């Protein structure tokens, strides 16, 4: 709930800023190796990110969803919030990244499935990862077979995040892929920002 998000917010703000900056720098290196095929599903030792580590949270204001984000999709973890799909980009953004956020499967896929079912093209979700803020605008809702790859792959010159949910009853179930592409945090009406000059 908001106790996990509160307990993430507390612990992360109490870490040295330079250690979070280095972790962000190492994540960006993993995502590049991943895209270049010089890394594998199992995270390198230089990250100290593990199955069940909270990276932060997702806000979907359209449907008042606020859920923590864990690394990985392990079963002791899959009944709390949202999991980063092993083999997909870590959600810190950038060109040549595609992070898949997989729904957790208990009572909060019986809400979450129908809730991300309500999302349409132009809807925005916010990631809060390791004190980094990112915005994503939905541009592809896709119902897919469970042995399907192409719609979860990193696209060249693309910064994507896919919300992956399964129909929660039965086995070999159709997965719903709500794909966001990277947008500005700033609202488009208000603008006008200049650097110092003299």
């Amino acid at each position: 709930a908001v106790s996990t998000i509160s307990d993430y917010t507390e612990k992360i703000n109490n870490v040295k800023d330079e250690e979070v900056d280095d972790l962000i720098k190492n994540i960006n290196k993993y995502n590049y190796d991943l895209f270049n095929g010089t890394a594998e599903n199992q995270l390198p030792d230089y990250l100290n990110i593990h199955e069940g580590d909270v990276l932060g949270y997702i806000e979907i204001p359209s449907i008042n969803i606020k859920l923590p984000i864990y690394y990985g999709t392990s079963v002791d973890i899959l009944k709390k919030g949202v999991g980063v799909l092993e083999g997909t980009s870590l959600p810190v953004g950038g060109e040549n990244t595609h992070s898949v956020l997989s729904a957790h499967t208990g009572l909060a896929n019986q809400k979450l499935f129908t809730d991300i079912d309500k999302l349409k093209d132009g809807d925005v979700f916010y990631l809060h990862i390791l004190k980094k803020d990112l915005a994503y605008k939905v541009n592809q809702i896709k119902v897919v077979h469970p042995d399907e790859i192409d719609e979860l792959k990193i696209s060249d010159d693309k910064d994507y995040v896919t919300l992956l949910t399964c129909y929660p009853y039965g086995i070999n179930t159709e997965r719903l892929l709500v794909r966001g592409e990277r947008t500005d945090l700033s609202p488009s009406n208000g603008a006008g920002f200049s650097l110092p000059s003299t």
